[PDB]
């Protein structure tokens, strides 16, 4: 039945009806909540009710539920699953399904933008060279000389499971990481294993601190192939600080385009194992997690040193002070280079506004508090104080296994 | 439900295995279709038939902990409790069982980051209390013991259990020590805006308010279901800390201070199906409870603007992060002021590091540790603490602390 969510700062109460339409599991039970677990836990027979569900909500979104167009589409889809064990989405259904997978992404604070999404149909692709051409067009389009535009590129759906299209990179643009003889790590420590697979596949590493990784692209289940993104397509930002002139001497930079390439798009029971999507950054993604996680670039110690902070005891909050300055620098840098970025105060503001929109016009908004609240300054943002209900609506983005754990090579 | 559930720490790769969840008793509020993990709160009294298995379960657990399960004393205690429920519809805990039950309610409190301390809890048995004056004496003794001139000691005082629901003992205060808040005709608030409703109840009950920014509220104490009564805590028992900053000399000019003892007094303690509706317990603060929530919440003291002004910060763009910068300095001042005055406080880095060590020990020796990530992660600098990266399982073990309705909403006035 109906569920209420309260904001404890503004005392606004919203009423959720939309959760009655979910079916996929959350991972919780009545006795155990798994809200902080990151990853909890086809045939003709399973496929038709899923397709029927999706076709039903599409024709209901365009105000033609039960129409003649609706009926023939259900019939069309029915006979296609019969003869081929799958079916193909219309262009309009593809675009609607991709926008709603974003709209339904409970962990995304950026969803106020959900309906401004440029959808690139790449379902005619057959080879890794074709994938690379499609991916370059995406990157060029989404980057737009710093005026970033949300986009998704959708490669052919899964068939028998042995001819998957996959982007092996977890993101389209990432820096390499290198295991050093002495024990430490040059570059990004999260990408050490992927970097090794690229080297093992023939990539010549410059062994620097910000080496853009090549694309490793698998088409139709074949061995993946390496490709270099042309450098003029990779927009980067040197990180400097408005007051600390020594900050540029740290030599830090980052790329402007965040582009997730390892997730699975599910629409009406069809599985798109390669659907790279991109938006623009929230400042904390770079300044808190990328630079200050102990298992990432891990620069807090250096910054606090140049800040001459007393680092002998934790209760001086030297880590918290250094962390704010780093995030000031990131926002100042992207803004000075006219590269789209949002700070966590503005992003969480917009998300509360989005939530209000969705409850009014849709009857709810699935939202994952554990991911929505920013990784710094939590309670001075409005989402800290916002109760949220998490539930799984489809179309959706899902996690899938890494391809180097399942691919049987030549 | 499967026998083993795994949790991973994503910073360190450590994987832990939980079997304790199989003893889960009540409901989280979640279902397999919806998660309510960020919902703050997701007369009846227990009958004889509900009480028997709840008492057996607790007694069984107690005799297991002292390595006397199935023993003669175990079976005799079971037998004596069963008779008591039969004749009187209730039973009385032994002092040993009361102490065990209180410590385990803390140990089981999924929202508490301070639980590494759970076995060092001083339990004060106040079940012989009969009047509000006697409750005041017990609470004063609690405050003085727990404060200990600044070397704070965790403690709980347990008043008589519920009987028929018409004779409840209650502390109407939500915490033993809070500052008053006063709504002004022009809509502004003086003092702590969170406490305006309770403050008005006190004034109606006869309190003469000084109408200051930091006035300690009186105790409002209900014994045996009678109308509650007002008492002033002796001010020498209320340890307070003036807030100053190690670098900003102007920070003392803001006139901020805070009390040293966090003491929750509106929760209900449940042990073996018995309900202790008045059980004030106290610990010591984590700095962010004061520095981030009390001072910087918009609907609390809300000083970020005034601090940012004196820090000469650009306050027109949010992307200058002027709020974040000032929040850090306020939390530096709070930790510096408590440490300088030798009042126990713990920073959020140290407290979350201890909690990870504690949770690992509990997984190792107890088979799990219920934890509520939404509450355990501090309200600032979340991801630079080790709990941010820690997967957690949340579930309800008993003995437990529970929320209960506010007493002014249910009390039948004599
Ligand atoms: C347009 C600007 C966008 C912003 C500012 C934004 C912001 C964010 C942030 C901060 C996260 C948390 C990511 C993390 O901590 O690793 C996130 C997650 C996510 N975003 Fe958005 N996002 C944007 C666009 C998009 C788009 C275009 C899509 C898909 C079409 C999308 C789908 C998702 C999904 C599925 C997640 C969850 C990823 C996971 O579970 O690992 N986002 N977003
Ligand atoms: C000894 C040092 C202690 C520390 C550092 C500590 C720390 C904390 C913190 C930071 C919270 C979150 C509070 C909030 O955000 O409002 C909390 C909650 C809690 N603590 Fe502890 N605590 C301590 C002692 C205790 C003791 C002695 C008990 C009970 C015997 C206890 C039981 C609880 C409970 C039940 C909650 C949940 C309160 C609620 O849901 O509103 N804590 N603790
Ligand atoms: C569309 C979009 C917009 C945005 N603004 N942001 C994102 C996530 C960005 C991102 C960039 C990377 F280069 C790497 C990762 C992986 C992060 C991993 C996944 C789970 C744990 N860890 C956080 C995410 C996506
Ligand atoms: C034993 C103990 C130790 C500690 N270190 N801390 C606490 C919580 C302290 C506290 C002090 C207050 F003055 C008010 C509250 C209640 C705050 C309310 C409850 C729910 C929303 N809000 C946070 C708790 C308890
Ligand atoms: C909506 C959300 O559940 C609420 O703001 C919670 C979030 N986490 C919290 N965590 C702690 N420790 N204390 C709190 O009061 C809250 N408030
Ligand atoms: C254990 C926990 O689920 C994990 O650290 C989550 C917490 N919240 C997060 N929130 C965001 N936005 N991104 C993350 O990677 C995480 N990590
Ligand atoms: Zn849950």
């Amino acid at each position: 039945r109906f569920l209420k969510v309260k904001n404890w700062e503004t005392e606004v109460v919203l009423t959720d009806t939309l959760h009655l339409k979910s079916t996929l599991e959350t991972g919780c039970t009545e006795y155990i909540c798994m809200g902080s677990i990151m990853h909890p836990s086809a045939t003709k027979d399973q496929l038709f009710p899923l397709a029927k569900e999706f076709i039903d909500q599409y024709y209901s979104s365009i105000k033609r539920f039960g129409s003649k167009a609706h009926m023939e589409r259900l019939e069309e889809v029915n006979k296609e699953i019969d003869t081929t064990s799958t079916y193909q989405l219309k262009d309009t259904e593809l675009i609607y399904g991709a926008k709603h997978a974003w709209r339904n992404a409970s962990r995304c604070v950026g969803r106020i933008q959900w309906s401004k999404l440029q959808v690139f149909d790449a379902r005619d692709c057959t080879t890794a060279h074709g994938m690379f051409n499609y991916i370059c067009n995406h990157v060029k389009y989404a980057t737009n000389k710093g005026n970033l535009r949300s986009a998704i590129t959708i490669f052919p759906q899964r068939t028998d499971g042995k001819h998957d299209f996959r982007v092996w990179n977890s993101q389209l643009i990432r820096y390499a990481g290198y295991k050093q003889p002495d024990g430490s790590t040059l570059g990004d420590p999260a990408n050490v294993q992927f970097t090794e697979i690229c080297i093992q596949q023939g990539w010549k590493p410059p062994r620097g601190r910000f080496d853009v990784l090549p694309l490793l692209l698998q088409a139709n289940g074949n061995d993946p192939e390496l490709f270099q993104i042309p450098p003029e397509l990779v927009l980067e930002v040197p990180i400097r600080h408005p007051k600390f002139e020594w900050f540029k001497d740290l030599g830090l930079k980052w790329y402007g385009l965040p582009a997730v390439s390892n997730m699975l798009l599910e629409i009406g029971g069809l599985e798109f194992s390669a659907c790279p999507f991109s938006g623009w950054y929230m400042g904390t993604e770079i300044g808190v997690r990328d630079y200050c996680d102990n298992s990432r670039y891990n620069i807090l110690e250096e910054v606090a040193k140049k800040m001459n902070l007393d680092m002998r005891k934790t209760s001086s909050l030297w880590k918290d002070q250094a962390l704010v300055e780093i995030n000031i620098a990131v926002l100042y840098s992207f803004q000075s280079d006219k590269v789209t970025i949002v700070d966590h105060h503005s992003a969480t503001e917009s998300f509360i506004k989005h939530m209000e929109n969705e409850y009014r016009c849709r009857g709810g908004c699935p939202a994952d508090w554990v991911w929505i609240v920013p990784p710094m300054s939590g309670s001075i943002t409005p989402v800290f104080h916002q109760e949220m209900l998490n539930y799984r609506l489809t179309p959706s983005f899902e996690y899938q296994p890494d391809p180097w754990n399942t691919h049987v090579w030549k």
